[PDB]
């Protein structure tokens, strides 16, 4: 548990495309900080990363908790910490990817479940792209997950009688739920949650933006063969120089 990479950033950024190829070049597993990856057999909805997408890369912490439990930032934590050590002893770089602030802050900081610098050499850095091109991207995101079947699978979990937790309340799927109640049209859900989205990678995006040691890189529009080099060696440079 010394070394440590952290990937930050709002939705629809590429946290996952920079950090599978990241992890190619610096021998590392991923561990996701996006606790919605957790819930198995929610893959729509979440935009679970899929087997190919995840290249040849390991991954922990997707598919271990039913739709029915929860995962507290406590549970993430108990996790989060016995895997970065375990990964350390196979040779490989830990990688921390996504999740909102207060996770990582947790994990990071071993915060006392129940500011100061890091127990760990962490590389923080984060992804950012102009406002627009990050809205325009989440509004086509919520378009696949409509025409992949995100509304059928919100009804099956819908009368599976899965409700009132996590899972469900999730910025994500809550709009459909409302929907399926009947409160609201399914153009009025799906827009809504294209404008939850859009607020929440907003808010995310503010926060990270605040705490500092966070080295950022904007994508949008950018190449990922040239982005990734850039990335890549300040990683790798970064980490040696704090090992003084």
């Amino acid at each position: 548990k010394e070394k440590l990479v952290a990937i930050v950033g709002p939705t629809a950024v590429g946290k996952t495309k920079t950090s599978v190829m990241l992890a190619k070049r610096l021998n590392g597993e991923v561990i996701s900080g996006d606790s919605m990856q957790v819930y198995r057999g929610m893959d729509i909805g979440t935009a679970k990363i899929t087997a190919e997408e995840m290249d040849g890369v390991p991954h922990h912490l997707i598919d271990i908790k039913d739709p029915s439990e929860s995962f507290s930032v406590a549970d993430f934590q108990d996790l989060a910490t016995p895997l970065i050590t375990e990964i350390h002893e196979r040779g490989r770089l830990p990688f921390l990817v996504g999740g909102t602030g207060l996770y990582v802050n947790a994990v990071i900081h071993q915060f006392n479940l129940g500011e100061t610098p890091s127990p760990y050499n962490l590389v923080m850095i984060g992804l950012t792209m102009e406002r627009d091109v990050l809205y325009d991207r989440i509004n086509r995101r919520v378009d696949q997950m409509v025409e992949e079947g995100l509304i059928d699978e919100a009804k099956k979990l819908y009368d599976r009688g899965i409700r009132d937790c996590q899972s469900v309340q999730a910025i994500g799927y809550k709009e459909m739920y409302d929907y399926l109640d009947g409160n609201v049209t399914l153009e009025e859900a799906i827009d809504t949650l294209k404008r939850n989205s859009r607020r929440y990678a907003k808010r995310q995006l503010t926060w990270f933006r605040n705490k500092a040691n966070v080295t950022w890189f904007d994508m949008t529009d950018v190449d990922f063969d040239k982005k990734i080099m850039e990335i890549h060696n300040f990683i790798a440079g970064k980490l040696e120089e704090k090992s003084k």
